C-alpha cells in the first residue's frame, strides 16, 4: 500500500535538502515534485517511498529497442509512480501509461541577450553560432526524427563533427551559452527557470513544439487514471500555479 | 471491421455545414478542424468512422440529480464510440468518461475591445461599469462558479447577480455582445484566437486564468483511448496539428 516512486535530481523538480545533519528517506528532497507527490497523496491517500532512478536517465531507445532510466523502472515494475520532469513522447507512451500533463511546454532556444537572433530559422541559416542540445534527450530526438526542412538542417549540424555540438547534460549546456557563442535548444520550463537565474540569458523565438510532463506509471496501471483525475482537480483550484510560481521565484531578472 | 459512431457538435471552425450546391450526405456534410483531424487519425489507425451531430446540441453537464447530457452522456450510453470535438477535459467530466491527452492545449482568458485600461482579470473584478459573463453553463462559467480564489468568486457573485443577467446563451451571442457594446467575455484562448483574427478591434486581455486542453472523449475502458492519445502524439511531433491549427485559424489579417 506503500508506493515506490522513481525520480531523478534535476532543479526545481527534485533537489537535496541543503541540511546540516544527515537526511533520510522522503525527507531528503524537496522541490516542485514533492510538493505535487504531497498533494497527490493528499487527494488519493497513499503512502509513497522516494527512489532515485539507479542510472540517473529519464528514459531513451538504444539502436537495439532496450529502454533504460525511470521508463525502465516503470517497465520492469519496480516503481509504481514516475514524479519528474518526464517528457510525454510518441516513443515513451507506447511502453509506458502516461497521466494527464501536469505542466505544459515546448522546445525553445537559449541564448545570451543582445544578439540579432529572433528564431530558430535565424539559426538554421548560419553556422558561425553553434547550436544543440543535451545528447538523447526528448528535445534531441525531436530533431533526430523530425521531417521538417529547417529542424532538418538544424539536425544535420548537430550530428555533425562526431555530436560536438550536443551537451552531455544542462548544466554543461548552459555553461557553454555563458562561456561561449552557443544556443542551446532547451524545453521552455527550464528556460524559464534559468532567465531568472542568470540575467545573461534569455529565451529566442517561442515554442517550436507542444508537450507535456506526465506522471509515468506501468502499462496497465490503476493508478494512471485516479493520477490525471488528481492533478485536473489540481489544476482547477490553481495549486499547480501555486507550486511553479513558488519554485520559480529566483533572482527577478529584468 | 466496425465503423466507429464520433459524435460531434457544431462550432467554428471545428465543425461546420459545407456550401453546397447540391445536397451532401454522411460525413461529406461537415468540414473543419476536427474532420481534418479525424481523417488524420483514421490514417494513422486505419478504422472507418461516421459522424453523428449530438441530438441535444451540448457539450456536456450535470443538473441537480447529477445525470449528464450532451457529447458525454452519448459516451457514457455508449450510443458513440468517440467525441471528436473542442471538448475541454475538466475534473468532473474525466471522472465519467475516458479522454485522451490533449490534442490542443488552451485557457481561460478575456475577450474585449482594444485600447482599454483593462489589463487583467482584477482590474474587471475591481469595477463594475464594465459587464463581464461567459457561456452560461460551459466549463468556463462552472471554472468561476467552484473556484475558491477571492477574485474569481467576486466575478462569480458579479456574473450570477441580477438573475445571471451578464452571461450568455453561446459564443456568438457573446462576441456580437462584445462588438455591440461595453461588455467582456471570459471565453477560451483558442476561441479568442480564432476572434482576433477575424475582428480587428478585439484583442485578448491578460494571459491565461487557467490551463486546460481538448481531448478526444471515449467511453470509460474504451480500447480507443489508448491508441488515439498516441496517435496524437505523433501528430503533434510531425507538426500536423499546428498546421491543421495554422489552416482553420489564420483568417488573413488584421492591418
Ligand atoms: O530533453 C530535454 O530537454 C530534457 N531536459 O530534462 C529532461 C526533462 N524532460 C526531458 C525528457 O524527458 O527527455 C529532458
Ligand atoms: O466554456 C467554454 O468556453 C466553451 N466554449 O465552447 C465549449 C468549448 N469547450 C467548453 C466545454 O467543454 O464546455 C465550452
Ligand atoms: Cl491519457
Ligand atoms: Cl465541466
Amino acid at each position: 500500500r506503500t508506493l515506490i516512486v522513481t525520480t531523478i535530481l534535476e532543479e526545481p523538480y527534485v533537489m537535496y535538502r541543503k541540511s546540516d545533519k544527515p537526511l533520510y528517506g522522503n525527507d531528503r528532497f524537496e522541490g516542485y515534485c514533492l510538493d505535487l507527490l504531497k498533494e497527490l497523496s493528499n487527494i488519493l491517500g497513499f503512502l509513497y517511498d522516494v527512489k532515485l532512478v539507479p542510472d540517473g536517465k529519464y528514459g531513451a531507445q538504444n539502436d537495439k529497442g532496450e529502454w533504460n532510466g525511470m521508463v525502465k523502472e516503470l517497465i520492469d515494475h519496480r516503481a509504481d509512480l514516475a514524479v519528474a520532469p518526464l517528457t510525454i513522447t510518441y516513443v515513451r507512451e507506447k511502453v509506458i501509461d502516461f497521466s494527464k500533463p501536469f505542466m505544459t511546454l515546448g522546445i525553445s532556444i537559449l541564448y545570451r541577450k543582445g544578439t540579432p537572433i529572433d528564431s530558430a530559422d535565424d539559426l538554421a541559416k548560419q553556422t558561425k553560432i553553434e547550436y544543440g542540445a543535451v545528447r538523447d534527450g526528448s528535445t534531441m530526438t525531436f530533431f533526430k526524427k523530425s521531417k521538417i526542412s529547417t529542424y532538418e538542417k538544424m539536425w544535420a549540424f548537430m550530428s555533425s563533427r562526431q555530436q560536438s555540438a550536443l551537451v552531455k547534460n544542462s548544466d554543461e549546456g548552459i555553461q557553454r551559452v555563458l562561456t561561449t557563442d552557443y544556443a542551446l535548444l532547451m524545453e521552455s520550463t527550464s528556460i524559464e527557470y534559468v532567465t531568472q537565474r542568470n540575467c545573461n540569458l534569455t529565451q529566442i523565438g517561442g515554442l517550436i513544439d507542444s508537450k507535456g510532463y506526465g506522471v509515468g506509471t506501468p502499462i496497465g496501471s490503476p493508478y494512471r487514471d485516479k493520477i490525471t483525475i488528481a492533478i485536473l482537480q489540481l489544476q482547477e483550484e490553481g495549486k499547480l500555479h501555486m507550486m511553479k510560481e513558488k519554485w520559480w521565484r529566483g533572482n527577478g531578472c529584468p
